[PDB]
């Protein structure tokens, strides 16, 4: 990737896909090629922004084709070369790789345009940390039950395909209606035997799981990454970046100050979670077969 010819080569839509229908043209009622505007711009409402970052923005919108509502990430500048573009373009694979489960946030349809990157995905309800600011307090455990088996579906869905998210976070776990919530922000997701070698983008420092300091990368990583997010919004519990917190969380710590309103049920499950040794964590499917855990 770092030597291409034409390295710097930079006009209408192109559509990234699955190797499906596409490379494509896009259309829509609404755009006209001729006219200067982006695809984004002539062919959807745009309504509020939902989140921004440095990443980009994403954008609430209804849609000029079918009149529905999305969210559309869009990529804040345009490619820095080659090697970014590969790796902006990687999100759209690993929603490829993943396929549609109900517990994972859905891509409609993937374009870039002028070194923008835009994906549009299904509209969820707020984060888990959103909802969690908005509550102003502990989440109520019956709550908590069904976004830990949510998370825990899509996370064995990934991890039956050899695919780690490694940024699992209250942030990244969007609500649906009727106590639902799914998955969602595969930036950072790998397959794993696949290069990079050290396949190096780091997740929130909160919910790292101890393994990767020492680079072990594996589908245990998401496993434990969801029991500090689950601890967290159990709790309302701050997690610390770093120093003696962040270690004894590793050492199998539960601060007794948060955690002593858990049931017993749910701190075992926790516990499990939350195992520092990768070799002896449970993994997402034993979780699910616990009755605990039941449909
Ligand atoms: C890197 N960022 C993302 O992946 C990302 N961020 N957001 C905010 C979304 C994404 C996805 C996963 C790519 C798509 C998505 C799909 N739906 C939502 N929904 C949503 C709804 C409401 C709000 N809020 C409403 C109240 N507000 C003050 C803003 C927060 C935030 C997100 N958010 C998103």
């Amino acid at each position: 990737l770092g030597t291409e010819n034409l390295y710097f080569q930079s006009l209408q839509p192109r559509r990234v896909s699955f190797r499906g229908e596409a490379s494509e043209t896009l259309q829509s009622p609404g755009y006209d090629p001729s006219r200067p505007e982006s695809f984004f711009q002539q062919s959807f409402q745009r309504l509020s922004r939902l989140g921004h970052g440095s990443y980009g923005e994403v954008f609430k919108v209804r849609s000029k084709e079918d009149g529905r509502l999305y969210a559309v990430k869009r990529s804040m500048s345009p490619f820095r070369g080659p090697k970014d573009r590969a790796r902006k373009l990687a999100e759209v694979g690993s929603h490829e790789k993943v396929g549609q489960h109900p517990c994972c946030v859905r891509l409609e349809q993937a374009w870039e345009e002028g070194g923008i990157l835009y994906l549009q995905t299904e509209l969820c309800g707020p984060s888990l940390q959103q909802h969690c600011e908005a509550w102003g307090a502990s989440l109520p455990e019956a709550q908590v039950w069904g976004y830990l088996r949510d998370t825990l579906l899509a996370l064995a869905h990934l991890h039956s395909q050899g695919l780690v998210h490694l940024d699992v976070k209250p942030a990244n776990i969007f609500l649906g209606p009727r106590g639902r919530c799914k998955l969602g922000d595969f930036g950072l997701l790998v397959e794993l035997g696949t290069a990079g070698a050290g396949e190096v983008q780091e997740g929130d420092p909160r919910y790292m799981a101890p393994e990767l300091l020492q680079g072990s990368y594996g589908t245990a990583a998401d496993v434990f990454s969801l029991g500090l997010t689950i601890l967290e919004v159990a709790c309302n519990m701050e997690l610390p970046h770093g120093g003696e917190g962040w270690q004894q969380l590793r050492q199998g710590y539960l601060p007794p100050e948060f955690t002593a309103g858990l049931s017993s049920e749910l701190r075992s499950v926790l516990v499990m979670m939350l195992e520092p040794d990768p070799k002896l964590r449970a993994t997402a499917e034993a979780l699910l077969a616990l009755p605990v855990l039941r449909q």
